[PDB]
């Protein structure tokens, strides 16, 4: 599971993230913006959310990657990261092992995309991460960003997480602050 | 005139010439000249007692991170890590003269890095600086394991027009410290 490419994914304002939850809580698909992305390994559920099974509630959003000095936009209806270098600047999101990365290039502006080390990444509430590849496939521009940059939250039904019942999981609002980032 | 960051390593060579009006005339690095094209004062770089004539401190060292550098045949190569932890120091200099500085980095790859990204350790006098600074940096990311190092004596020389050369205690050269491979 190591061998697979995984790919940052930064959590945005007006992008939609959908991960499918199958009946043994593993992640089956993630579509983002409406396109889908299969998982290469299974994928536990519990490695993006820990929830309350018996209310249905996410308690705690697990391995959110922090990645400094770039900045996140959407474009058209992609995800546009450019680099700063500014250690202020910072875009927060998961990773996902893609099993067919040509789908990745209806999700991101650029098909330009990097190897970062894993360790270059600030890492929130890290769980049973060791699956996780030693580089990170990120997907930014070639152009760098010089302008002034602020920070954005998300907004409130940004992530949906759907049981093959058809039952959502409740994420409470005060949760999404956790994914603030720099933009334009 | 944008200026361009300048990073100061271990095995390339960093020659300061002073005229009697304390300006910098010119910068050589690992031999190659780097003219100014504005008048650059020398307290923008360094301070000197003139008692004994020594360096006093550095001034306006820049800290750029997420960035390694490394000596790549006799020229500085600069990579891209995203780690924050990683650093580079050095200087910028007043020069967009393309010519002098692809001597200098191995690669002819640069981009534009807003001032603002940038820490500056003793700053004085600063405001003479772009608002963005010209970065020589290869367009293949690097992922292995980094260590910090220091440079060593003789690596920073300044040359007064007389001939005469300040003196740089040890200690002094600490402040210039840098990730590498």
């Amino acid at each position: 599971s190591q061998q697979v490419e995984w790919v940052f994914i930064p959590v945005i304002k007006d992008v939609t993230y959908e991960f499918k939850v199958d009946n043994n809580d593993n992640i089956t698909e993630l579509y983002v913006n409406g396109n889908k992305l299969g998982p290469a390994s299974s994928l536990e559920m519990d490695f993006y959310f820990d929830v309350d099974v018996s209310n249905n509630q996410v308690r705690k959003f697990n391995n959110v990657f922090v990645l400094f000095g770039v900045i996140a936009t959407k474009d058209s209806n992609k995800i546009k990261m450019q680099l700063t270098l500014n250690p202020c600047d910072f875009v927060r999101g998961f990773v996902f092992p893609s099993q067919d990365p040509s789908q990745l290039n209806n999700i991101f502006a650029s098909n330009n995309k990097v190897s970062v080390s894993e360790k270059a990444f600030a890492i929130l509430n890290r769980k049973k991460e060791g699956a996780v590849s030693s580089t990170i496939n990120v997907y930014i521009t070639q152009n760098t960003y010089t302008g002034n940059t602020k920070i954005e939250k998300i907004q409130q039904n940004t992530i949906i997480i759907e049981k093959n019942t058809g039952i959502v999981f409740k994420i409470p609002n005060d949760m999404l602050n956790i994914f603030r980032y720099s933009t334009t």
